[PDB]
């Protein structure tokens, strides 16, 4: 038993539900919440931008931090960070950016990402601001994901089609 509410269990492993992923991380405070990272950690908008605000900015502080020592992530990569008042940990995943003509191959190594933590809080990868197909990334995340996500859909009438159109 853990602390999530009101998801709809779309398989054994993957859960969804409407929620804005700010909000959702604030009141569960999940072991890992997932950020819709890019390569250089930058959290300007989308998830990462709201996620990075919420906590005032710190998320960005200790992002430019790793990226002076580490270099940027690969696409399809993730690190661990601090979850800040958010989580105890943020795996920072970055999906392929479809309007940088970057590989849609590269959603399922994304995905993996989430195989090395038992139970996760995370949005659907490339989606939004990344251009993909969300229906695409449902579908990837449930044939690649083994571990327990929980995944925040902050579109309503997205929300409804991704649960309408499963299969
Ligand atoms: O709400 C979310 O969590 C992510 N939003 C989207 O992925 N929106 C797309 C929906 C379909 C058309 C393009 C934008």
């Amino acid at each position: 038993v853990n602390s999530f509410s009101g998801y709809l269990k779309l398989t054994d492993n993957v859960y969804i539900k409407n929620a804005d992923i700010v909000e959702e991380a604030k009141k569960v405070k999940p072991t890992v919440v997932v950020n819709a990272a890019n390569v250089y950690l930058k959290h300007g908008g989308g998830v990462a931008g709201a996620l990075n605000k919420a906590t005032n900015n710190a998320m960005q502080v200790e992002s430019d931090d790793y990226i002076a020592t580490n270099g940027p992530l690969k696409v399809g990569g993730s690190c661990v960070l601090s979850g800040h008042n958010l989580a105890k940990h943020c795996l920072h995943v970055v999906g392929p950016n479809v309007n940088k003509g970057e590989d849609i191959q590269l959603l399922k190594s994304a995905y993996e990402n989430f195989n090395q933590h038992e139970v996760l809080l995370a949005p659907l990868l490339s989606a939004g601001i990344f251009g993909a197909d969300p229906i695409h990334s449902l579908r990837v995340c449930v044939d690649t994901v083994r571990t327990n996500v929980y995944l925040a859909v902050f579109d309503k009438n997205l929300y409804d089609k991704l649960v309408s159109s499963f299969l």
